[PDB]
């Protein structure tokens, strides 16, 4: 085990402390320090460093509700990448949140035990965590294209707003493109109502808009 | 598999945020931290950190073409370096976009069943779909030197957008040339008309006229 | 022996001096500092030269007494990793803290004698007293949530100061849960009294209040 | 030999230009730049470079007379680590200001013939050295707790006046008792003088008053 | 092949960007960044990067220029580290420019056919051409030692404008000898004057000056 | 051969633009830079880079004469690290300043046919240069302590003009202690003369003076 440096913790706390915690370049600081797989103890005082106490509780228990679902999965299919073949090898809440036995407080024995497939189930399961603490800590159907605005700018903001938010997951794209049709204004309005072809995707409206637009 | 620093990811972020997508700086930028042939996951969280959610569901669509247009030569080709002689290793887009059995979220396994060929064929896909993306995301013919500009700022105005449209690329000098010669303000119009030598690129007009220039 | 870097040292004395030695930030830097077995000289001249007088001589003192606690079980337990077997190798404090022949003031001859065992009850004990002074250095139940005061500074400034007292640690979540319902001003207390679903868990109640708070 | 980095060097002359000689931040710079045994080179040209003339030439006599007294003691026990068991190990002062032969201006040289234990004398003294030299360039019973200033504080101040003042060595800690009785204003005098054990230490003093200090 | 720091490069262009092309902090960064012989790859990116269009253009013309020089003076010399002793080694201009075959395109294929000699020749070319590119896109007769200012910054200034003008070299040193004969306010005018040796070179007349020059 | 980084290259230039060339900091950055035996092409460009144009002028003909010093000893001893036994091997000033055959602006050929002890006589001859060059490039009989003036200002101008000056070096300390004695204004004149010990040491007089001084 090598403990990740005191210096780039120090950094991304400070960035969490004036940036907050929803911005972009926030979180792809937090992606780029959740790049190699990281033991519970490493999340864990991650999380303590650059978190305050309460969000830092809200984080433990998002962690502790996504690892539950990662575990439902798992016993769900039998070939997670944490898990094994044989029933023996059935991977339980306290080593994924380094309860188990030999690996409380030892982040050396944590190292030992656990698997590369486990750890990038923790690793996953506690950036989602993060995502969600972050979009609760600090509205999608208010959002409208400025009269100054761009079109990437009103795009980005509609689909943080839409994703990070209490939709179900097949709902998102639906709303993105019917949001997409009746805000951007007038003119981007009328652009996507006269498209000779039939867009289904906000990607395919993106690039259509990008093609067509009127340079100014 | 080895993650990329976050540290690099952070600084190549901070890059595409200040100067854009577009700049030759930010391209020798993912070059750069595009040299070692990465994994379909490496890629993705690296543009998923890089890029706005718009242009990163841009940069998706853009792959996906490229990497059907890759697999659509190597069922043209059984010699591709991803393939392989008999039929058991032809190489379905599940296996390239990492959707492939054994490889839906594990770096570990990923990197253990592809191929070399494999990886280099995909990096360069995703380069290529960054530059369509890019190219795509943010007029020549209108510009001309205004009453008190100087003739370096028209200069690099014009070339700027020459270079950054829709030109083939053995069609940009004569635009430039012919450029120079019918908007730069009728003085230095003049001036190249009245060369007793032939100018026969974009270089040696500038140096010419900053040469014979009405010092004012 | 090689000594530890003036540059990290540096780091952490300013790091000390602006946070504070009981940060959770300012004790990971010095779980970081101390990774691998230090001399006592080393860890005499990192406390010499991190902390102040005073806090010096406070971390002398907890110092010797751990290092006496950690004499009296290696007396009491003729197998510790710092004895041997025969009695000749019984390991006195004057080898603990340094001051035994051959050892004084020199660190090559003290990284001679010293076994590995030695610096690891010398270095946990050192880690042990630095945390005794730091929680003696720089009220839980005095805290109320202000008339204009939001909900997640009070969790803030509660959860520390709980966190950061003298109860045990199997007490600080009913503790917390506790002053959340009987302080934080009775709109929020009728809030989190009339709570269909029962609430066991700091993080779970932030979560509910921070949904059905009246927005003002 | 490996010379120190002069960018270091660097930041170590900023530091004693802007902060002065006597800051703990400076001395705590200096510790570090002090880690490994400096030959007497390298401590030679890191004062001529740190340091303006005047302090310079104060520092070589002071480092003199520290040497000097460390050869005195060094003829007072032939057990010294920089001396040898027979008599012609006996180390002269040329050796230990870098004048002996082979030595003059040769630091390659001089890391040849020097003994680890030379090293670290010659380091210590010019520590020592410095501090004097420290004290002497830009008074300990005019010092009173303010009435706003924290306890930590005014025993930081006092401890640093008296231990770096004119008193022999045996005379500080019942000094400093005597002063934190007298000074140190009224209700600590108070919650001093009623303490049911007998303090007779400054570290204890400081501990008793920490516990039982008025949270304020 | 192992490309250059990015962030080198960015330092670079911004360098550029604020102290302009001719500065002398600009060309020492650019020779130290011309230290390991490049790529023609390396520095046409380099350049692409650093400059902007139409000095970019610029440059390419000169470089071009002064690579047909080389291979002049290789075609007048079969001695030449970039040829060999037969007919086949020598070297054309597409090699040069990169434009060879096995090399459009390739910077490993570049690096692997490329002598040193080639590389050193290529970069000396480049800086040459950077040089005239910067001395071109922004008088020396109408230098003055001014009233204040001292007779070395004088010299530079003088020896920078007569160097980089539009003499031939055979015509440098006479031209700055006189100059600073007759400009040089009359004090050091007299102090040339009667020079009792006679003075025939730059070196050997501003040392002169700062031997006998008036300290004030 | 590998060349110098560009990055201490600018560090080291951008000192020499702020120290400049005769601060003790500048000459052991130098000693530094001149640690590993450079060849002549290492030690020509960083002085190029370095320096300005007219202190290049003046290096480049002082490094010409110590090296004809170097060779006029190299012909009356035939035991020069840089000579051979035999006639054959004589080393010729085309040889030192890299100006043989198959070594003009060759760096790579240069290094295969120089000697070790050519490099580092080449060295030692460019430092010695440096040295004659920034004392020539930039009165202690005149100074006096100023009415106002503090003792340590008057002794650090007096010392560092007395130190930088063309005196040999067995004559500062008694010069140093006499302009003591005969300058600064007569309080501190009567104050040395009436001195009960005999000071023998500018650091000593500096001390007893600091000592003993009129506090206003």
């Amino acid at each position: 085990w090598t403990p990740l440096e005191p210096k780039l913790i120090t950094r991304l706390a400070d960035t969490v402390r004036t940036k907050g915690l929803r911005s972009p370049i926030t979180m792809a600081e937090v992606e780029a320090l959740m790049s190699s797989p990281l033991l519970p103890h490493d999340v864990t005082n991650l999380m303590r460093v650059i978190l305050g106490p309460a969000p830092y509780a809200l984080w433990m228990d998002a962690w502790g509700v996504q690892l539950q679902t990662v575990i439902a999965a798992a016993t769900r299919d039998p070939r997670h990448p944490a898990n094994g073949q044989g029933r023996g090898e059935r991977t339980n809440l306290n080593r994924l949140k380094g309860l188990a036995d030999g690996m409380v407080g030892n982040p050396q024995g944590q190292a030992a035990l656990l698997r590369p497939g486990e750890l990038v189930a923790i690793t996953a399961s506690a950036l989602q965590a993060f995502r969600e603490v972050a979009r609760l800590a600090e509205p999608w159907a208010d959002i409208m294209q400025g009269p100054s605005e761009s079109f990437v700018d009103f795009a980005n903001r509609l689909i943080k707003a839409v994703e990070g938010s209490d939709l179900p997951p097949s709902a998102r794209a639906p709303v993105i493109i019917d949001c997409f049709r009746q805000k951007s204004q007038p003119d981007i309005q009328q652009l996507i109502r006269t498209a000779p072809s039939t867009l289904t995707t906000p990607g395919e409206i993106i690039k259509y808009v990008l093609d067509r637009q009127k340079t100014a």
